[PDB]
This record gives C-alpha cells, sequence and structure tokens, in this order.
C-alpha cells in the first residue's frame, strides 16, 4: 500500500509543515491571485501598449511589427545590462541559459563575457531579476530589441551595446526606456482601462472563488489587501463573484465585499511591509478618504492590519503571486505564513506526466550509461564510447525543455533548480497553481515537507549494505535529551 | 533492471557534472583530507590544549574537569554572541535547534528570543559559523562554558552574559577569549608537538593514499597546497607514504615528495586564493627561503600554482575539507573544481542503512496519516485525532536524530537540510568521506548530478491524470531553437 | 598692503582652483539656477499644494490653517523618521539643534534620544536629508505635522509616532505621506501649472542674464540641461528672455534658444551622470522625437530629450575637464568615480545673499562676541594646572548665548545654513566637497574676465588660525615628549619641483 | 586689544569646546603618549626588524642596502595595492601628491591611472591608509620595494606588479608580505626586546610628566590602558619615572604605579571599545590571573588585563562624558556610536612640534606667498565679464610653485602631515573629527588650570574668511537672482533662549 495523495492538479505542494487548523485570518492578493488574467491575452496587451509607448516616445515604428510570442518567456529571466543578455540562472549564480535577442549562446561562447559561467546577483545595478508575472512582456520585449538592433543595418552592434552613427546606445540606458515604459502602462491606467472595459477577454471567472471563500469565512477571518484602488477593485471583484445563485445551492447572489472581514487597498506593497503608509477608511459611495479608525481601508501597513483583525502572526495564512524578501522575518513581531500562487505549474504538471516517455528514455541512457562504467575503477585505462549516448540525452533533453517553452522549466534546466524554485522553496509554506486547490483540503488538515534529498540520500538505499571500510572515511571511529530537539516538521 | 551503482561506502557523489576525462591536476589540501586525523582523539586533544590555554589565563580551575564528549557537537552550528546559544540553522535562517549550554530549548521558549525562529546570517558581528573540523572541541567548549556560568552559584544569569559581582561578563566577550584560545593552541604549534610526537594515536595511515596517487600522477600532475610549514608538513607526509613496499605490489618504497608534481606551503588560504603572498622556493636540506621561481614553494596564490602547472582553471580538480566562498568563481580566471571531503558522511550513511527500521516506521505513520485525512476536504467539519500519531512521529524522529549525537545529522533536522548541507551544494562538485572513493572510479568517468526534486517533483507520478481544470490554475490557456541550450549536465 | 577683491555681493567665491581660461563649455541647470523662484512666494505655494494634497486623501482638516513660514526652516536639515525630530548636523553626525515639531530640545534632554548626540548618516533608512530648494516647504510641513499631532488631543504622543486610538501611526509612515505628496504635487504638474499662469508672482527674471549669457557663448558653447520637459522650459525660458532688447539695451532681442548650442530636457538627473536614458532628438516644430540624431536636415536643430552626461560630453565635442556645470544641486561622487572626466563646478547657493548681508549689517554682534572671547581670555590668564583658581565666568557666558542666538535669529530660527556656534553644517561640508565655485547666483560670473584665475583660499586649523607667523623664541628647552628629540646608506633624491599642482590648475 | 594665548608651543588646540571642570577622570595610552619613543631611531629600528624578516623570508638582500630615511615618509599616506603608489590625499578622495617608490608622479600622468584625481577611500580591499606612528617605517619600507623592483633588470615594471620571469608578483601580495612582516616584528617581541635593552637611546622621558600626572590625581582619577602587557609596561613605566625625586623636585621618588587608579593591560583595542575581553585582574606579586575582580584583599591591587571600555568606566565610577581619554590613535565612530556615552579625546600628534616650528621660523616664506597672490590679484582688478584683457601671470606662478615646494621641503618630500597647497589632508579631517584637543603631546597640559573652558574655534569658510564684518554700500540694486527678490494665519514662535550648546560644553 502506497501513500494516498489528491489528484494532482488539484494539490497543495508544501514547502514547510502549516498546521491549517491553527490558521485564523486568509489573506489575499487581488492580482494575479484572485483576478487571474488569461494568458497570453493579458501579456499580449501589455506587450502592445508598451512598444506603443515606446514608439510614442521615439523608438522606431519597426517595433509596432513585435507580435508578444507567449512561447519565448520563462519567469525569472536576469537581464543582463551591461551585455544585453538574459539569462536563466540558479540559486548560486551560475548560468544555464544565455540569449542574446533571439540567439542562444551555447557553452564555450557564454565564457567569453562570463568566464566562469556566473553573475553576482548582489550587482542589483547590473543584473535586473524579472521574477513577476507583469514582468513577461517586457522578457519578451527586452529580446525584441536587442534582435531589432542586432540585426538592423542602420545600427553597429557593440559588447554593451549599439552604436547608431556617432552616438552610442547602451543597452543599460535602454534597459531604463523599457522599465519606464512598462512603469507608464501600469501606473498611467491604460492597460487598467482596457482590461475593465473588457472583463470577459482578459479576465477568468469560476463560481469555486466564492465557495471557497465563503468557507473560510465561516471558519476565520477574510482580507483583501491589493495595491490597487478601490475603483478598479470595486469593478474586477463584481466580475469575479458575478452569479445568478451565490455559493450554497440555491443561494441567492451577495456584494463581494460580504466575503470580506476587511478590504484593503493602495496597500503599497512592499513598504507595506515596513511602516508602509497611514491608514486610512474609504467612504465607498463618496470616495472620501479619512485618516483613522465600515470595512474598506486605504494605506496601512502590514501590522496595522495585524491589530484591526485582532490576529497574531502565525494565525495568518498570506495567500498571493508575489515572493517577498526575508522583510517580514526581520520584524520583531510574528511574521505571516505565506501561500504561493504559481500559475505555471498548471502547465509544468501536464508535461510531467503526458511526457512520460520522455523522462523514461532519459531514465533508460541513464541506466545504461551506468552500465558501460561498471568495471572500471581506479586502474582501468578504458574510455567507453559515450558520445552518441550523451548525443541522446542532450536531443531528449532538449525536446523536455521545449515543451515548457524556448526557455524551458521556470524551475529547473537540467539537473539544476532556478534561481526562482530556490526562492518559492524559501518564501513559500505552500504553492500551487492556484489558491483554489485548498477546496479540496479540510481547514484541519496537516500540511507535511517532504524532504529535499541530497544526493546520497536519494541515491542510496536503506537497505543494509553487506572489505574494511578505509579509515581515511572513518576516521578510525552532557546528559543527552531524552525529546526531540526540533518541532518545525508539526508546526507547534 | 534497475540502475548500476558502486557500494554505499566508496561512492563519489555528484552535485555538478564532472568528466573526470578532462581532468590534468589532481590538487590536495592536507589537514584533514590526506591526512585524517583519529576521532575522537584529535578533538580532544584541541579541547585539552584550549581549555589549559583559558585556565592559564585566567578562567576558573573548574574547567580542567571538562571531558570532551564526541556525541554533543556537529558541526555547522551558530554560536550567537548576543545570547550564547548554540544554533542549528538551514539555508534560509530558519532554526532547527537551539541549545543554551546543555539545555535544549524548545519552539515555543525561542520566540522569547528569536520571535520569527529566524536570524541574519549576514550579521557576522553577532553570529560566528563553526564550520570547520578544527571548530569541532571549541563548539563543545563554548557549550561547557554557558553551562558552567549558568549553573556556578558564584555568577548571576542574565540575558547577554553574566553577573560576577558589580562586573559585567558578556556571551560576546567570552566568545573572543575562547576564539583567541583557539587560535593561541594551533598557531603555537602546541597542537602539532603532540601530534608529531605520537603520529598513531593521532593520524590515519592507509596504503591506498598512495596508491591513488601514483594512478593520479599517471594521467596528470598531482600538488599539494597546505597553510602547514614545511617541517610539519614533512613530517606528516612521510608518516602517510611509510610501508615496506611502494604501491605497486613488490614495488620499493619512494619518498612522500615523489608524488607531487608540486608542493606548496604557507598557502595563507583563504588570501591564497586572492593576491595571496609572494611566491618563494624552499631548498629542504637548508630551510632558506628565495622569492621567485626544486618542487618545494611557500606561499604565492592559486593563480600562480595554476600557472606554474601549466593548467587552467577547469583542468583542476581541487580536494579538501574546506568550503570557501565565491571568492574563485569571482576572478576572471576559470575557478577549480572541487571535491569536498565529509567525514561524517562515513557515520551518516551507517545510519541510513542501519536504522532501516526507524524510517519504514516514519513512512508507515506518514501513510497512515494520510489515510485519515483522504475522505476529506474543505467542506469537511472533522478534525481526525491525530496526537497519538504525531506523538510516536516525534519519538521516533528523536530517536533517530540521537543516532547521529546529540545536535542530529550534519546535513538535516527533519525536513529541512542544514546551512551546512545548502553549502555542500552550492561550493562542492562531487563529495565523499574521503578522497580515497576515486579509487573505485576510472579517470574516463562521467560524473552525473541527480536532479533534486521540489515537492511538485518528488510526490507526483509521470502517470497519465485520467472535472475540467480550474481556469483560476490554467490561465485559461522569433525561430525556436533546434538545439539544446544548456551544457551543465555533460559538462562540455 | 591689502588684496584687492571684488564687491562682497558681486563675488563668486573659491573652493578649489579653476583657471577659468580653460572652461570651452558652460552648462546650466534651469530650476532655481536660470530660473530663480520668487521667496517665499514659491515656496509658500508648494506648500499649499503638498497640504491641500494630503487633505484630499484623509488628513485632517486643521493642516489647512497652517501658512507657510519662510523664517522657520533652514536647508540640509536631518528628518529622523524614528523619532520625528527635524536634525541640525554637522559634517560628522554630531546634533547641534534638535526640534521636535516647533519644540527646540536643548543640551541634556538630547540625550535621551540621542545618548551621544548623534546620528550615523549612513542610515538612509532612518534618517532623511532635506537638501534641496523644494524640499524647503517640506521642512517645515513635516515640523507642522509632527507640532499638530503633539497638541491635538484626539492623537497620543509616543516616542516613534502617535496613536489614533487603536491605530498606530509611526513618524516614518507619516513621513512616507508627506514624501509621496511632495512627488505627486511635482510629477501631476499641478505646481508646473500654478507657475506658468503667473510667472511674474513666481519667477525673478534680470536683464544681466542674457548678457551674461552671450559672452560665454563668445568664448566658448554654453548647454542647458534639465529635468524639465521643452513645453515647461519654452514658457520659462521665453519668459527670462522677455526684453524689448537683446544682450545689450538697444540690440534686437533674440530667441532665447539662441543663446544655446545645446539644450538638453528631461534629463533624468541624477540618473543622466549615470547611463541615463537613450539620447533622442527632439523637432519642436512638430513635438515628435526620435532616438539617437536625426539624419536629415532636422540634425541643425539643437533640442533633444534623456541621454547621459557622457553623450552630452560627445554631441558638443568637449572633454569633462573644460566644462563648467552651472546649478543649484549638490550631486555625489558619481561623476569623479567614472573613467570618464568629470565636470567642474560652479554651485549656486542663494541664501548666500541673505547671509552675506548678515555677515556684514551685523558687525556690532560680531564684535562683541569678540570682545566678550578676549575678556574669559584675560580671566584665565597667568593660569596654569598649578593654579587653584576657578574665575566666575557665569555672567559672561550668559552674554555669549545671548548674543549668539540673536545672531541666528538673524538667520532664521534654525540659524545659518552653513554652521551652528563654532560648527560647520553636514551642508557646508558638501559644499566644500562638490563645489569648485559658488556663489548666491552664477550671475555674479558677470564681474569677472574669462581669463581668470579663481585661487582657493587655505581653509585654516586651530593651530593655523590661533598661531602668527612669527618667530617663537623659548627660554626653557621643548619637552622631548613634543619634540621626540629629533633634530646601510641608501638615501631616495628630495623632489626639486613641486609634487602637487591643484592649487594652478595648470596641467 | 588683541586676546592673551599661552605661547604657541605650550599650546592645546580646541576642535570642540570642553569645560576642563567637569572632567573627573584622565586616561592614558602608553605607546606614544606616555612613552614618547625617540625620533628617527625608533622609526629605523622597526624599519631594519622589519626589513631583517623580509630578507629571512625570501626577499632579496639588497634590502638591506637601504636605510631608513626620515625625511621621506609622512604619517595618513594611503597605499593604492593595485598600482603600487603611495597617496597624500584630501578629506574627500582628491589626490595631493602621488609618489611611485621615490618618483613622484605629477599633474597629467596621474590621469593615467586616476583618470579623475580621485580614489573611493572605501575601498579598503584596495587602499590601505598608513595613519599610525607605528606605520611610518612601513610607509618608507612600500616606497623602497617598489623603488627597488623598479629599477632592479631582474623585474619587469607592469601596471600592477612585477614579472620576475614567469612569476607574476602583484603590488598587493607584496603589500600583504610587508604587513605580515610588521606585524611579525611587534607581535614576536625582538622590537619590544631592543627597547628595553636600550631605552635611553629610543626612549624619551621628562621630569614634567611625574609632575602633571600627580596635579591631575589630585583633581580626579588617572588610569593607563595600553595593548602591552604588564612585563613590558612596568619596564617603561619604571624608566619613565626614575629620577632621584618624586612630582617636584625634593620630593621623594615614588613608584610608577602609585601616580594611577587603575592600570589596564592587554587592552585588545581596538576591540576594547567594544565588548573586547573579559576582565581579568592581576597580580603583579604573582602572575596569576583571574576574570572578574578578586574576592579577598588582592582585590586592592589596581592592575587589570583585558576587559572593555565600558567596564573600565564601571571600575572608576564614572561616566563616559566626565572621561578624558588621551593618546595617539584615532579610532572611528566606535565610541560614539553606543547607546552608552563616549569618552573626552585628547589626540597626540608629536609630528605638531615640527609643523610649528615651521609655521613660526619660516615666515618669509609665508610672506612672499601673500605677496605674490595680492600681486595676481592686482593684475585682474578692474577687469570683468567684457575684458578682453588675458594678464601674463606665468612668471608669478612660477614663483608660486617655487616658494610653496621649499614650504612643503620644509616638512619632508611628502609634505606637511596636515595640508597640500590650500588642501586639508584625510589626516587633517580625521583630526578634526575624533579629538576634542590637540597638541604635540599631553603634557601641554601642564600650562592650563583644571577650570579651563577650552573654546573651539570657528573654521571659516571661503566666503567669511575673506569677506570683512563691514557694511558694504551698493549703488546699484541686487540682482533678484541672488535674492530670490526675498524681503491660513497660524505661524510658530521663535525661540527665546539658545538652541545650541556645543560650545560652551555647559549641561
Amino acid at each position: 500500500l502506497k501513500k494516498y495523495r489528491r489528484e494532482a492538479y488539484h494539490r497543495v505542494f508544501v514547502n514547510q509543515s502549516l498546521a491549517m487548523e491553527k490558521i485564523k485570518c486568509f489573506g489575499f492578493n487581488m492580482d494575479y491571485t484572485l483576478a487571474v488574467y488569461k494568458s497570453p491575452e493579458y501579456e499580449s496587451l501589455g506587450f502592445e501598449l508598451t512598444v506603443e509607448r515606446l514608439v510614442s516616445i521615439g523608438y522606431p515604428q519597426e517595433l509596432l511589427s513585435f507580435a508578444y510570442d507567449s512561447t519565448f518567456p520563462t519567469r525569472g529571466l536576469v537581464f543582463d545590462t551591461l551585455y544585453g543578455n538574459l539569462l536563466k540562472v540558479d540559486a548560486y549564480g551560475n548560468l544555464l541559459v544565455c540569449a542574446h535577442g533571439f540567439n542562444f549562446i551555447r557553452g564555450p561562447e557564454t565564457r567569453e563575457q562570463y568566464p566562469n559561467k556566473f553573475i553576482q546577483r548582489d550587482d542589483t545595478e547590473r543584473f535586473y531579476i524579472l521574477n513577476t508575472l507583469f514582468n513577461l512582456p517586457e522578457t519578451y520585449l527586452l529580446a525584441c530589441l536587442v534582435d531589432f538592433f542586432t540585426n538592423c543595418p542602420r545600427y553597429t552592434s557593440c559588447e554593451t551595446g549599439f552604436k547608431d552613427g556617432d552616438l552610442f546606445m547602451s543597452y543599460r540606458s535602454m534597459f531604463q526606456d523599457v522599465r519606464d515604459a512598462v512603469d507608464w502602462v501600469h501606473y498611467k491606467g491604460s492597460l487598467k482601462e482596457k482590461t475593465v472595459e473588457n472583463l470577459e477577454k482578459y479576465v477568468v471567472k469560476d463560481g469555486k472563488l466564492p465557495l471557497l471563500l465563503s468557507r473560510m469565512k465561516e471558519v476565520g477571518k477574510v482580507f483583501l489587501a491589493t495595491n490597487s484602488d478601490y475603483k478598479y477593485t470595486d469593478k474586477i471583484m463584481t466580475y469575479l463573484f458575478d452569479f445568478p445563485h451565490g455559493p450554497k445551492p440555491g443561494s441567492s447572489h451577495r456584494p463581494w465585499q460580504s466575503y470580506f472581514d476587511l478590504i484593503l487597498v493602495d496597500a503599497r506593497k512592499p513598504l507595506f511591509f515596513g511602516e508602509g503608509t497611514v491608514l486610512r477608511q474609504v467612504d465607498t459611495k463618496t470616495g472620501k478618504l479619512k485618516i483613522g479608525t465600515g470595512i474598506v481601508y486605504s494605506g496601512g501597513s502590514s501590522d496595522t492590519i495585524c491589530d484591526l483583525l485582532g490576529a497574531k502572526g502565525k494565525d495568518i495564512l498570506y495567500i498571493g503571486d508575489h515572493i517577498f524578501g526575508d522583510i517580514l522575518k526581520s520584524k520583531k513581531r510574528q511574521g505571516w505564513r505565506t501561500f504561493l500562487v504559481i500559475p505555471e505549474l498548471a502547465q509544468e504538471l501536464h508535461v510531467w506526466t503526458d511526457k512520460s516517455s520522455l523522462f523514461e528514455e532519459l531514465q533508460s541512457l541513464d541506466i545504461f550509461l551506468a552500465e558501460l562504467y561498471k568495471h572500471l575503477d581506479s586502474s582501468s585505462n578504458e574510455r567507453p564510447d559515450i558520445s552518441s549516448i550523451q548525443r541522446r540525452i542532450k536531443k531528449v533533453t532538449h525536446d523536455m525543455d521545449m515543451c515548457y517553452g524556448m526557455m524551458g522549466s521556470l524551475f529547473r534546466s537540467g539537473s539544476r533548480q532556478t534561481l526562482f524554485a530556490s526562492q518559492v522553496m524559501r518564501y513559500a509554506d505552500l504553492y500551487a497553481a492556484s489558491f483554489i486547490n485548498l477546496l479540496y483540503y479540510p481547514f484541519s488538515y496537516l500540511f507535511r515537507a517532504a524532504h529535499v534529498l541530497m544526493p546520497h540520500e536519494s541515491t542510496v538505499e536503506h537497505t543494509h549494505v553487506d572489505e574494511m571500510e578505509s579509515p581515511l572515511a572513518t576516521r578510525n571511529r552532557p546528559l543527552a535529551p531524552q525529546e526531540i530537539t526540533h518541532c518545525h516538521d508539526e508546526d507547534d
């Protein structure tokens, strides 16, 4: 008998043990959490608006011919502003994939600009990390621009940018324009206007949302905390909750506000998690603000929301699509528990089960490769011929990569986890493709973390191994505590 | 048919793919690599000498009654100089185990001093990491001292140290004395004198060492680079190579120097990996030094050794017990490949296979626990009674911990890898309990990294899962590259 | 005799020597340099707009009762977001003046929050330095807010903020709203709109400006580099040059653009001094932009947008060395840290006009303080370590404090921009660090020939300023403790020519 | 009249006001404070020992040919480990003097390695600042080494070091050997041994020292705090106090220990100013130590080892405020950054003795420079921006450079410790930052009563030092560009008493 587990696509994955029974408040981001934007339509809209802003501000008319290609960008790429590269890197700064425009650079050539295939993430001035779902269009746009200027006759390619006559245009200054333009599209409400004038096209709607939030509110408190203003929030949330019946079968509809003990807009995250801004109440009928302490607030800070709800830190499960630094953990008061929404997980899981044959083959090749070396040790002069096998391993591995997209898996390249995966393991207690998967779990559930196995763990059997062990290895090899010395796996 | 693998205790574990065929130079640290100090005798010697230095310098006579307890210290603990705690932490700064003297502090009480069970490793002034094999005696000694002053009537326990009358003695200032004393024992040659006057007692000897080094020298170059001076190095290495026959059966003995293309002493690592010090030649018969370019050198730097050997960075496999920062990777020239000797691996592997029953039980408890929640989802009001099961999971888990020692595994506590494990995954291409395990591998071997699986990977089957998937999860879902975009898994 | 100097109010002051003959390009910021905003009318406008913004988003109506008070703020104060104090500090982080709202904290009381009367400037998270002229209304508003929440009984004062019932309202979060509101006023354009609709009220103009700029362009190139957009710049500049004559009276007026070789708008300083943004050239006839340089005839326009200081150098055919950059802002070590040559600097500090008036018109206060100081020395004369005398100086100290406070108030409630008592302010040390030349206005360059060698004055230490260049005869031998009893064969040869040249600027 | 001042060579100079009456505890460093080492004999000893050490571990025999040259090094030079230059820099990182070996790099050439003639001091990895008196022989040795490897044909000069055949030998790694060797000489005790075996040759002594210390102890407590061990301290101190009389001639000699309330050895400064090491009390009769304080009669000894400055404060029953710490070392913001009160400071700077002699005995050089400066001003008099004149100042500049170099060489090859031309050195700015009081020796305190109020002198900026306190009458109205045209109902009330007190030190 093997362990029971819910169906794969309904699962909530566990990084750190979490006893859901102790959770008293449920907190939601809105954007890409409750309001899931349809893909690739939303990225494309963001792409078009940014390109148009750039053109309206001096960039060549050629850009208007770019079309967003959803198959190219993977989230979490690092843009190197010195050399104009998109880089997929691991948790430690090692290069996995390097693309200059649409040209993927192989290993040997990479060492020219990166002699140890290494970058220092610390160099925030040089390296910009494109972690967010909103960063997707600009990730593609950056590649489009570098490709454009590289192959445009009017320009002269250099190491750190382009010559336009006697004039130099660095990748760095070009990056600033793109960054400024993306900011512009968002904060000018250009994007927001187009989204609300066509909700069906851009925003996913699902009857399960009101059901899950309903059930949460029966067991504890529910709050929203979004950077968006009330007006846009009201438009979006009305849409999400717009069904002829409430969530209980045969029940009548009710306002989205009804599902919340506390609604917070203009959150200004991430400053919100520090001292944020003064909390003010919102009169929804007039739109008049008033500092101090209806259930609609603007601004404030995470500590203030925690006070308003009568919650302590670890009583709160905060659900959202965004990875924040160690900011919460640094404070002297208890930080929140976290649930990270990662929509790509939906596609990634499909590859995991539907491309089963590719994994199979990779495993056979590995098994056969080990056979070739089976009889060899340090006294062996033999050099088995493996070039055919490797060649096939590379071909199958690349096919697998392409299953995810041109930039491969969000979580890995080959045997290496990405910086993004590493950040997920660091910040998220739980994760899933959507928060709606909580539907499939009781509120008393004990979320238990599975071990992440090191090589000597994953590849050594618990079977007792039947010559003496070298003393070079064994080194010639207080009242002890009578009760368990740690408690992180039970969450108590 | 499953994959062939060498016997567990002969294995070399792989973090990053490494084609041994391309390795042209083999580099060794001496201390705890070629010269493996017998345990716990060596730690005990270091312990006694440090305690005696402290007493000779004003600390109470009581200390002379301390005896080194090999079952207490695990390597890689963080000493918190503010509160006088030994901390086992994970890769991200989360507390796993907290010991004040010999008192292990449970969770609730920990939040008093660590409200989020979190420390900031960055705080190098506050937190000191005891990563080295030499740090073992002092790890125990620190616990001994805090325990001593806490339970000694002559003193008054405070949060950040002790009152001795109207006088305050902080943990921080006490830590400085211990650190100074350990330094003193090493650099005063006190420890070295006792070691060489009794090699059999303190230093492991193994005929396989000359064999492996012999074979390495047949295929490439071999060098030694040690911080020790030539005199101590000569004493130790003569001992290690002292057998009636050479390594080949029936062969005559030969000098240890014969096994090296290049011998470097007074290396002053880690400055050695930067610009180090001016390289000087050593006349072994006279002991006279001479800057500039026999095969014995003193000082110098890693770039200079690489030049002397005609090697490029990635041609070099550097074998040793020490984890260095990103120093090598930061340079503009190719860094070395790495093999990390981790002697504790010898004991850890024994636990893995000999305590099979404990793992079994833990797994059954997990399987049964999942049965209890099997029929429950968010509509369930049920709260299954699990306290008996958890209680048993804690008991079995603690028994497992104690198998490693009072401070548990070097690599983990529960479902969480330690900071030390994390550093191993970051720095070491390969690791083993000893470098001698290379004996069991041909020089043409392709070391291949195994994936470290995330939760959604390790707990989801490649079996195609047979209601529509929520659009909240799926989001209502350039010439592509025709060849593999990465190469780190083949090392080419 | 005595050294000839120009009239005090026409002087350019010299921190580091500058041979004007080598300057080939003159660069100008616009705001508070060419366009000098009327005071206190312009500060008061910024204040009211910022106040109104805060009220419009929830701050109490009582804020509307506050009137801008130009006598209160001095530039360069540090706002401590932890304790809600405005601090006047010296170059080394020592506290000189501490105001909590409009309450000045003196001596011993300061030690409760600042145990060594010291802050660590590096803590940019905690301390915000209000260095700019635009920061003036902000400086006053912070004080108004701390003061109001303190006096208003609706709010309960704590060390790090106020409680409004169950809600804590930290000084840090209140500061954030003030910063947001100041930005909003500036970047939504309310301030610019009010400005251009009454330029006579808000903007100074002087016929000497076209004159000086025309002379500059006879010996070199002249450029404008401003963060403002072209529309605003054009409105401002047209006004500055709007006289019924050109550079000289009786000459034809000409358009302001005719005075420049290059006009750079939307500069995005300080990013501008790094890699900035892609340079575009602007067609003002059309309003369209194009990145790079126009290929056709439009290339003969001179209006550009974005770019970087390196790019501007290239366009002008200049090396940094031969550019004098004239403006009101102090930048960091950004320029000199580069591999590229940095610009010479002239810092405009308009408060100098008022400060020099105090220095010169309040001479009797300076004279009394000197007399009192001389009298104190007299009281201790002929006393040494064997002496038991404790002369009573309490009356003299009381007068010193009284006259010194009177002097302070001549500058304003926060004292001089440049000092408090014997101590220079942080702002003053930043001036000495960043500016080669400084004056109340760049217009003082009118009074110097372009061949002028500006020579830096020595800044004297205590042992230099209080000891004469006169042979001091000693009766007894000097202590070997002081002298150190001071009076192989290889010795280096001494240098035969001067080893430094920073004072001649003569490369 | 004119202000009374003590004789220049007896003066204590004041950076920040200090009411001596409030000082209740006097603390002393030993090295270069109480034990002033003979110059240049002691520098030369350190030099030779360090040279010998380097030779003994592989450096060429030719190093033995170098003789210490006291006329070369000035304290506070920055060694650039990248390019192998000794740099004299100002407070802001600007280059004043650059020496590569014994070759001085001038003007334009400096720009090749320093494009803006600027270094970033923060780059502690690259730049090592040689601030201490012990660093003097080291400063000279670095120059000797760069010079020797440059001239010796066995080695080929590169930008960042030398090639010895196939071996590269970077300036950074060579610097590391020099640092290691200096430490070794100090910490193996070779230097201490040579010192104590000839104290008359290496250590100054003055009967005024016991005198001054005895007076201090009549008004307050006196303590010693030294990094040295008791054995060395005892040998040094016994020598310093070895006269056939006590404090006053004709009085009985007494042991040096009798002059102190507390003797702290093995202080491990600067860690000492943090948490240091556990305090132990030393029994000098026995030589044994015990952490904490002796419980029995031994508690009446006064020799301690290790500890921290906070602990020492506690032992003395003093608050930081009332301790004056006298020594030759400049510490960082360590003390004032603490929640605990920091110590007042008297900085001993023995070079001041020679510097003051130049200031006073070379008056004719100062007079010529003033004349030349006045003549330059005359040549530009009555010229303004309309003027085409380019007066020829080349002859005057040449003389200025010549006289200025002559002045420099009066101090040494690297010029004054405190300045180069019109610019203060980094060292000078650190003095102003760290020291309340300074002098060539603490012995000058002999010439002041313990009731003395030390009053800081203003450090004048250019617009203060070159403008008189005299009413300046203006014919034409001042430009609104300079004045800003400067001349709700709620206004704050002005402060009625002085808002700062750092100049009276009167809490």
